[PDB]
């Protein structure tokens, strides 16, 4: 019980102190630690409802049952006059660095959860390390400090993002009374990934900033997994070196995929690529239809690209799937060429990249129709978005004995722990769980928390809300329709839709009837809202705020009673009453 | 009980109907009243778990107890037989047309609401009138159906908001790579104003039409209650004449006021003049510091005008004082001048409007400082907005008995009753309600739906979420800061609070920390969110999903466990963690 709660806590604990806030004799001992600028966790046992039963338990260690009592490393240190006896004595900071590890943490992977968790621990005293490569790529891009959503992902996607839709903000100053000839602007690449790469700068900077005040040893070096408490380093020079670590955790995410056909490699690039380009890509062909190969296509559309995408099977792919066709539909109807059905087979070079003038090759793609019809098309550049995966066997001799799936990732129990007990893992690798920069985050911080502090929550992964930024914004929570009918059966599901139109849009001269949004509803269990849906502007703003509702399991009851923000797009949410049941048409 | 609702169902319905969903019995009557284009309300008593003792209780009125029932205006009609004997025999719609008035419904007053009453009403069988007219301002500004949301309110303010922001997005527009030069784009009022009353131009029209095909007569004609069931309507021929209603509601709302001071009514506009000024405004002079007196200074800056606001005493009272500062110093910081403790006390006229050259007079205004200081200056245009108040009296003659309460607005029991028991009123002169466009939609709606239809659905007034459109925007729900001190004590608040930056700023080098939120919880009460904050943009799409949870009771806990979208603004709510009691800074 609370019993096996608390050896757990004093086991793992770098350095931590039992106290009372109403106490000045753990005041006292607080001071001493402040001033030395030895780094802890604090329990206040007149903070929880176990207290009395735990300053009874800890005696188990301690042989004494008051307050304060500091342990170092699951070893008892003394009580308040033991404390500064090893202080004025000058011997503390000596002790506070016993261990039988070089850190008590090593963090393999300097991304999103990595730098997340190895933050959170060093706050409670831990001797952390952390790790980052960035295995260039097939033609030497290679980046800072970060991980992929800083470097190749949401940071310079977003950002790029933002430039297609000032797109159409030009387009529609126009009818709001401002004097300017959208037809006769023109944008410039380059300068445009200048300044994200600027951005994406400072971000590495302040990473390395942040490692560095906190006492983390950050350590530019790819690492490897060899025993159980052992990882291998080698950094720029090729030397090795063995560090040892109390705990251990896996946060190396993941990288691109290509199509295994002659050409690929060689003359086709990735999302990594793509974003520190030093030409504009011109014609482009983005093979893939995930949601990464829609968002590309769109930016490279706005801002006056050529662009085709060659869809295998679907758009998006476990998404809902009238709001794939729909998020497409208005794609297609704004400029993106669509190859439906379609499938690479070469890719041959004409001309090879041009590294003076900032120009381009060009390419032969060659591919062919499920049907049987060909494809053969030339283009400037040719984009391949079909995948990422983990490459653990370069991180984790199969030897230690950490039981990876079938695709690649980790088996972990709901505390992100691996078959080894000293090991976790977080992040992309964490197997079927979503592959989301904020969730890597949340896994980290509260992992952090329960290994070196006593903390007790887990991450809770279920409902992750979701947002494609696609010309169109497509946001998400929870099941999507076709799921939630297959599981609970079409009779006990009930469904609300509607259109809409920004009021924007409507000096703007924009659509009627392309906006959308639905809540899909369980008949039998209160009309429970299974999940939603909403495809127009701001779609993660519009998001964000129902995933709370939701988390705490709202029903359309709730939805109906609460009132709406005027004019909004997010307020049609609030008055929801045509049912597809109904057959009654959503329209405006 | 049960017993005593069904008696107040029966006898204010227009023409209603019991039933079963399982029945052939009731599905053939429904069919003759559909093919007679006769419209009802129905109840099937298999969907209620209170079925089957109304269903023996009915016989009160029908003396027998099997389904269909048929009653028209509490008179009972008949079963199957009788009812296909009253059409055959070619009477049905004669006794359907029994009523003791001209018509079950007079709604006075053409807005939001009040159209929303109407609308909803004649769905369900009733024989519903509605009339508008609009008093023309001092100068003669008069508008179409819609009421002042529609026409001088919420759409031609938030249009104007958006040509606004335009100005920001040509700005930025550079840094993303596109080549036009903000410096040299002018705005052009007329062009904007156009477009703005086209658009409720559309709204009027379709108002109409809408109207029109429910069977509602809609009556251009001033409307005044003098007996509880007799109002006087006066049309634009000032023919008078009476009407006669079973139940009457009463939504006029407001109109603008105005300081009784030389000049004001002569030289001076509101709200209602300014969104068709056939001229830009010039050099503005704003008196008053609500909502509405921000707002209208916020994109007459954005569009180049030289603005001034002259503050009385506090910004935005009733607001979140913290938010009020932190909203009006973007504003100087982006250009209007404030005129800080200062009150008119004349306005002289220097140039008259010159009405063929599209051009303002000139004006010159004298006030005072309330430290002494004297106030002189120039000015093109002034615009007052100091408060809007209904006018009964001219609506209500005092002796029918409806309360008034010390304002000028009604007293009503929370299902919107006045003092008279066929009367109700809604909207903006319900007393101490929100004054907002979507809730009196809420209210007459729910109230629609009890007169003639036997709902009970209350409406809850209580947490409406709202939004300021100044330059940057605010968005609120629940308690401010301030109020959550005065009821349960400081010792019992927590707060947390955040700066933070939109990604969209960080390419066009805005500002690191103006943007703000916060969220005011209760310690005792399980740390219960009691209101919610935020300045930034899109602060309507990044509240409104927060009004569900927060109406569902939501905790801090529920926040941090909920998972965030990533890159948007409102993915800070879901981390937040420094409190203002700790001190620590919030910025990034
Ligand atoms: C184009 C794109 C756009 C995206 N947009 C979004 C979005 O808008 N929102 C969102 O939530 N998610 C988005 N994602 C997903 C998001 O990037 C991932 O959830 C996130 O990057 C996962 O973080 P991680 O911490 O698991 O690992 P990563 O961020 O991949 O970081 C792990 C790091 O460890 C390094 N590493 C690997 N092996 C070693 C080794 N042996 N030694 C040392 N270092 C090593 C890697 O090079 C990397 O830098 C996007 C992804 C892509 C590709
Ligand atoms: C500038 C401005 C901006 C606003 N922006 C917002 C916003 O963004 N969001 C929001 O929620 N609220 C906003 N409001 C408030 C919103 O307009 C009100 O809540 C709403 O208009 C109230 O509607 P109502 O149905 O009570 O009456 P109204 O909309 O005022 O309609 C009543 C109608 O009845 C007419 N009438 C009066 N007397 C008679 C009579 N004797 N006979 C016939 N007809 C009569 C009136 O002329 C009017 O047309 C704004 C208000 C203003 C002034
Ligand atoms: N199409 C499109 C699109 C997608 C997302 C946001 C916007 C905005 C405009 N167009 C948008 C024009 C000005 C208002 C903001
Ligand atoms: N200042 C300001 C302001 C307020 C509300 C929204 C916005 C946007 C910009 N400026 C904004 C620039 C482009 C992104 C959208």
């Amino acid at each position: 019980g609370t019993s096996q709660w608390l050896r757990k806590t004093v086991d793992s604990a770098a350095v931590i102190l039992f106290s009372k806030t109403t106490c000045p004799y753990c005041k006292k001992v607080k001071d001493v630690l402040a001033e030395a600028k030895i780094k802890h966790a604090t329990i206040e046992l007149d903070q929880l409802s176990n207290g009395s039963a735990i300053q009874k338990c800890l005696a188990s260690f301690s042989k004494i049952e008051t307050v304060p009592q500091m342990f170092v490393r699951g070893k008892f240190i003394g009580d308040s006059q033991t404390v500064l006896k090893y202080y004025s004595n000058d011997e503390l900071a000596g002790i506070v660095n016993e261990s039988k590890y070089d850190y008590d943490l090593i963090v393999i992977g300097g991304g999103s959860g990595g730098l997340a968790a190895g933050k959170e621990a060093a706050k409670y005293g831990a001797k952390t390390a952390v790790l980052d490569y960035v295995e260039p790529t097939p033609i030497g891009t290679t980046w800072g400090l970060g991980g992929t959503c800083v470097n190749v992902g949401c940071i310079p996607k977003k950002l790029m993002h933002q430039a297609g839709l000032l797109s159409h903000a030009l387009e529609d100053a126009e009818h709001f009374g401002w004097s300017l000839d959208r037809s006769k602007i023109s944008h410039n690449w380059s300068t445009m990934v200048e300044g994200v790469q600027s951005h994406i700068g400072s971000l590495n900077w302040g990473y390395k900033v942040a490692l560095r005040d906190n006492q983390v040893t950050y350590l530019n070096a790819k690492g490897r997994l060899i025993s159980p408490h052992e990882v291998q380093i080698t950094d720029k020079n090729q030397k090795v070196s063995t560090i040892t670590g109390n705990k251990i955790i896996l946060a190396t995410g993941e990288r691109p995929k290509y199509p295994e056909i002659p050409g690929a490699v060689e003359y086709g690039i990735t999302s990594d690529d793509l974003f520190s380009l030093p030409y504009f890509p011109g014609k482009t062909l983005v093979i893939g239809a995930s949601y990464v190969a829609l968002e590309c296509a769109g930016f490279l559309a706005s801002l006056g690209g050529d662009v085709t995408v060659m869809v295998r099977s679907i758009l998006l792919r476990g998404f809902d799937q009238q709001m794939a066709e729909k998020v497409g539909d208005y794609m297609e109807n704004h400029g993106v060429k669509f190859a439906k059905l379609c499938v690479p087979d070469e890719i041959k070079q004409l001309k090879v990249v041009d590294t003076e003038n900032n120009k381009p090759g060009l390419l032969l793609v060659k591919g062919h129709y499920t049907d049987g019809k060909k494809f053969e098309e030339e283009f400037e550049t040719v984009i391949f978005a079909v995948g990422r995966e983990p490459q653990l066997s370069k991180v984790l001799c199969e030897t230690v004995g950490v039981k990876l799936d079938k695709n690649g990732r980790v088996v972990c129990t709901d505390d992100e722990q691996t078959t080894v007990s000293n090991v976790y893992a977080i992040g992309d690798i964490n197997a079927g769980k979503p592959q989301l920069t904020p969730v890597a985050i949340q896994a980290g911080r509260y992992l952090a928390r329960r290994l070196f502090a006593g903390a007790t929550e887990l991450t809770d992964y279920s409902n992750v809300a979701t947002t494609v930024f696609t010309p169109l914004e497509y946001g998400a929570c929870g099941l999507s329709e076709e799921d939630a009918i297959e599981k609970y059966g079409d009779k006990d599901i009930e469904v609300y839709h509607s259109n809409f139109k920004p009021l924007e849009w409507t000096v703007a001269h924009r659509e009627d009837n392309v906006c959308y949004m639905k809540l899909v509803c369980r008949k039998s269990d209160n009309m429970r809202v299974l999940g939603l849906h909403v495809l127009g502007p701001n779609a993660g703003e519009i998001t964000q705020g129902y995933a709370v509702a939701i988390k705490m399991g709202a029903t359309k009851a709730d939805f109906d009673r609460t009132i709406g923000i005027h004019p909004t797009c997010s307020e049609t949410f609030t008055t929801l009453h045509v049912t597809k049941k109904s057959g009654v048409s959503p329209i405006v």
